């Protein structure tokens, strides 16, 4: 019975979806992935697929679903799959390698993909090398201080003084910026910066935050810079935190920013706030290299609380729609454009709120 023959077919593909250890992406974990290689043995989503599909000579792709398979097709996703997978492809990848979500930019998404089964970085550890040496120099373009204009300068990364540097263009021997890895967080930020590998470091110099902002042509590069970046700031949290497992640290790495926007602040005024854990950063524009200002948001435990509307009689041409936050020694008003404005940075300071010192 052809018919029962083909039935049965299509019922072992899709069985194996569902099976527990293909419940998630193989790549970016996104549940009830529908996609597969064919090739590796995996089960993907459609943003993942669309990556593969761009490694043709490594990895094949067909739905599970509506897609035809050949038994030997069907036999190999069975002998394979994605337990399989993370046994051989991500056998040796480090602690401190950051592993993308299917909010992550392209590039991070990207990366993984080709790290994990083009150039095979966790299967061969001699190519972890750039991000693992706890040293590493190479050109990266700047964007200017002041100005809208990138330059090539050269960086490096020394574990050894517990920093990062970049140089002149020219032939000095001594660093235009140090940049010290126990206050430094590195996010990519591809829309702020303008370009698709932009990478944003921000760090404490002389008890100010300050920013710059980064790229390289290559991806590859790019996340090798800033997987690079993770391990300095893993191997000084080691050390800063005896007795810390991996997975205390680990989550410490980078911190991507709670939320990010223009509000008015008290005259009001506009400024770019950033909220980064408990600090609420401002600066007169995303690209500005320094912090104008800070506040800190603690626990409700701790006498912080976080309020709709402007409080009575406030007087001002501002924004429609305020927040006011309530600290034990002070009061902080805030004016937002729109409605889902307000809600999203209520929500970002009542995170702060909620979790406890
Ligand atoms: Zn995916």
């Amino acid at each position: 019975n052809l018919y029962f023959q083909g039935k049965e077919r299509r019922r072992a593909v899709l069985e194996l979806l569902q099976r527990p250890g293909n419940a998630r992406c193989a790549d970016c974990g996104a549940p009830d992935p529908d996609w597969a290689s064919y090739t590796l043995g995996v089960f993907i989503c459609l943003s993942c697929s669309g990556i593969h599909r761009n490694i043709p000579q490594v990895s094949k792709v067909k739905s599970v679903r509506l897609d035809a398979w050949e038994e030997a097709q069907v036999e190999f996703m069975a002998s394979h799959g994605n337990d399989a997978a993370r046994a051989r492809f991500e056998s040796k990848v480090p602690s401190f390698y950051y592993r993308p979500t299917p909010s992550d930019c392209q590039l991070l998404r990207e990366q993984w993909i080709r790290a994990k089964y083009e150039r095979q970085e966790f299967i061969y550890p001699e190519k972890q090398e750039p991000y693992s040496a706890g040293y590493r120099e190479g050109f990266l373009w700047k964007r200017g201080r002041d100005n809208g204009q990138f330059l090539s300068r050269k960086f490096v990364l020394t574990e050894r003084e517990g920093a990062l540097k970049y140089f002149n263009r020219n032939d000095a021997k001594e660093p235009k910026a140090v940049m010290k890895i126990e206050h430094l967080n590195a996010t990519f930020q591809p829309a702020k910066i303008g370009h698709p590998h932009g990478l944003q470091v921000t760090y404490l110099k002389d008890n100010s935050t300050r920013n710059i902002f980064i790229y390289h042509e290559d991806g590859k590069e790019i996340v090798d810079w800033f997987n690079a970046l993770r391990a300095a700031r893993f191997h000084y949290l080691q050390v800063a935190f005896p007795g810390a497992s991996d997975a205390d640290l680990v989550p410490k790495l980078s911190r991507n920013y709670l939320k990010e926007g223009y509000m008015e602040k008290t005259g009001f005024r506009k400024r770019w706030f950033t909220m980064d854990d408990r600090r609420l950063m401002y600066f007169k524009d995303p690209l500005d290299a320094f912090a104008r200002g800070e506040v800190f948001i603690g626990s409700k435990e701790s006498g912080y609380t976080v309020l709709h509307g402007f409080p009575p009689s406030t007087q001002g041409h501002h924004w429609p729609h305020g927040i006011t936050i309530v600290t034990p020694d002070r009061k902080f008003l805030f004016a937002c454009e729109t409605e889902s404005d307000q809600r999203e940075w209520v929500a970002a300071f009542q995170k702060a709120v909620d979790r406890p010192m």
